[PDB]
């Protein structure tokens, strides 16, 4: 039992009920996510504003991004990219997707060249994912900056706003770190604002943002949120979610690489249990479906609701076993992943180069 | 002690900063005799009077730029200024007439550095305001004759956001200097900007030749040599120690001492001061006028007096000013005899200077108003320079 309700209050944010999800149903013409209609991405704030300017015909966008990694990305970080791709998709508005290479150059032992690589590869990994190449740029930090006429001076406006101690009580920075982290919050918020993409928006600074995020990233895009009017722009808009389940609650977790072999062995040999350890005793009190790492995956992945349920209700009254539900997520974990492969196996460094290169969107 | 620093410059002493004990300090070099000839020989020209008379007194690895230019071996000079809205003295003029020499006796690429950035962040102004005073002090800075051919002027706020490989500098600095040392160089506090507080790497990052591949290419093998007054060694001492690190070499630096303010050495002339400087905008009658009634006077406060006692050039204003400015060394030695004798005195001993100034402010101001639109943007261009 997580609780997220303690959340929604304990971070200021605005609960997504039954009634928002219909205005976007009515504004798109399409059936809510999953995700939407379960829970995965709960709270928000001011996604009522977006939806003022869609409804009238304005157009807004979407900010997303990730701290290219040299290691392998899991399942669990699917689900923003999945969320937004859908975003994308019903409402028809460009994206702009951030690869932190010069972040991850600060914080990690990479030379510049080896970060900015990470950052070209993981870009495969997120056009695999499926995203319009005629409405989505992804950029690279280091790449971007010396190439705009909008996003650094941003920069310098925002960094002019913020003051290390605001950013030592958001984000912990001491004494001790380099000059480069402590200025670093203030690029991470720059692609909030339309005019640091001139390419995309030219001169314009009232297309609104929407960023798909983690509820406990609230905190940190306060500081962005705070700084807007300050600085005379909209604030972005959010969408939070709650966490993925870590497997066991190297085999850490399931990640796009892994094989159907691979898959397979994770689970049933990893995925924690919320059953009973033996057959008899499972059957006698049933599983937790709240505590369970099989099930829960389910609930993000499998997209059929009726088939989702009935396996709760199974496994909760004991009929169903551990290893037949470890079976029904294995069973739709492999294609999940297996797809994935294919998609990021077709994308060329010609596609690649294309996504990362600013130009006029559609 | 003295305090020098980027921001300021304070002195007890009538007879300014003590240099050659700021060399200790900083922990520089002293420009040598032997070295002021190595300078003449490898440019066959005389040494500027700056060097000369040891108004540019101190070095860093002044030898390692001598030693690449005598094996045909390029290198550029970088020096910059924070644009102002009204600022631009005469004390100004001292870096930029020396880089100017240097650029014509080497004849080496220059490029310009105006830290719109840095003035947004540090005073109270718009972007647009920031920049529109960088474009006006381009205009001065350009006056000085620099050759168009082989000068690139920018604006930070500007080039930033054009440069393939400024940016990329500035981020690798940024990794290698922490918020401790750039508080125990600049004395920035938790409750300054994040901006400003990573600012040093950008004034830093003009000291690697990629940050200007429109004019290096990708090479990151070419000296660099800063000539500045000493008060902007901190960022470059700190430049220096982050060099090796990101495997470049360490800019060299030529520091020159500080012009004394009208009302006295005790300062340097600052356009922060309500009447301590003699603006490039004043007009021939400001300048007798500020020079006569303002310029500290070191000869004694009578003409019976000063006859028999004579003056102290050490601590005089308008002689230092001549140390400057009057080019012929036997004319400022004979002034500066006849003025310790007496036979010349305080009485306008200020005229020579005043008829030193006066051209001097005059050749600037004309000059200043041949600088064209198309010739400040020309300037302001990124574009490959005179040289490969
Ligand atoms: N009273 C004085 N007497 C003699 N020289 C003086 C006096 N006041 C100023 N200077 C020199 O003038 C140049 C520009 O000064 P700034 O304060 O604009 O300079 C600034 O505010 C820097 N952030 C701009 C900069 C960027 N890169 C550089 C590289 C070298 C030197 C300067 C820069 C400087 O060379 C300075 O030493």
């Amino acid at each position: 039992g997580i609780d997220y309700d303690k959340l929604i209050v304990r971070f200021g944010s605005s609960k997504i009920d039954k009634e928002l999800i219909n205005r976007i149903e009515r504004a798109t013409g399409q059936r809510p996510h999953h995700f939407l209609r379960r829970g995965i991405f709960f709270s928000h704030r001011d996604m009522n504003q977006v939806l003022d300017a869609y409804e009238n015909k304005k157009p807004f966008y979407l900010y997303t991004g990730r701290g290219p990694s040299s290691e392998a990305m899991h399942v669990g970080h699917l689900i923003p990219f999945i969320f937004t791709k859908w975003l994308q998709d019903v409402f028809n508005v460009p994206l702009v997707i951030q690869m932190t290479d010069d972040e991850k150059y600060l914080w990690k032992d990479l030379t510049l060249d080896q970060a900015y690589g990470d950052a070209v590869e993981n870009a495969k990994d997120i056009i695999a994912c499926g995203f319009d190449i005629n409405k989505t740029f992804i950029f690279s930090d280091l790449d971007y900056m010396g190439m705009s006429s909008g996003f650094y001076k941003n920069v310098v406006k925002i960094q002019k706003h913020v003051t290390f101690n605001q950013v030592k009580g958001i984000f912990g920075f001491t004494d001790s770190d380099c000059i480069g982290k402590i200025s670093f919050p203030a690029i991470q918020a720059a692609p909030s604002f339309s005019n640091s993409f001139p390419q995309i928006f030219r001169d314009r600074t009232d297309i609104q943002c929407l960023i798909p995020c983690a509820i406990d990233q609230d905190p940190y895009f306060r500081m962005t949120r705070d700084v807007a009017p300050r600085i005379g722009y909209p604030k972005p808009a959010l969408l939070h979610s709650t966490f993925f389940p870590a497997l066991q609650g190297p085999n850490s977790s399931i990640f796009l690489t892994d094989t159907a072999k691979q898959i397979k062995t994770k689970v049933n040999k990893h995925a924690f249990s919320g059953g009973r350890d033996t057959i008899e005793e499972h059957r006698q009190f049933g599983g937790n479906c709240d505590v369970d790492v099989s099930f829960m995956y389910l609930t993000f992945f499998l997209e059929d609701d009726d088939k989702l349920e009935q396996i709760r209700k199974d496994y909760t009254s004991g009929a169903m076993l551990t290893g037949e539900l470890k079976k029904a997520l294995i069973e739709v974990l492999q294609p999940l992943i297996a797809e994935h492969q294919a998609r990021r196996k077709e994308v060329t460094d010609e596609i690649v180069k294309e996504f990362m290169t600013p130009r006029k969107l559609s």
